[PDB]
């Protein structure tokens, strides 16, 4: 299990998600815990119902983004 | 914040990730907490260094998967 592996290295990943503000796309942002401050600086994502999230993942309308610390 | 929104609905999302066994692709699997049992039934993913994960996300070699409960 990946989370466990990272736990053993003292590493933790930060996850944030939501819909892009101007396109019908689910955005997943991921980075090391040390990059946390940068997440809030990024353009804001919108909350959305869990059903909408399922729809977007199933249609492949998802963008995963790496946030540099 | 999405996690918070879902917390208010008693909903929780399960996240698992790792590299696909036969292709250079980072796989992210997501589903409702009630779908947890199904995750372990799925083909196994491989642990990988956090640096490799960053590389894969940055090159766009990522597949997000929805796990039905």
């Amino acid at each position: 299990m990946e989370k466990d592996l990272l736990d053993k290295l003292g590493q933790h990943l930060v996850w944030r998600m939501g819909r892009a503000e101007d396109e019908d796309v689910l955005v997943v942002r991921v980075g090391l815990a040390s990059a946390t401050p940068r997440f809030r600086e990024l353009p804001r994502l919108l909350n959305l119902p869990e059903a909408e999230m399922r729809r977007l993942v199933q249609e492949g309308r998802v963008r995963v983004e790496w946030v540099e610390e």
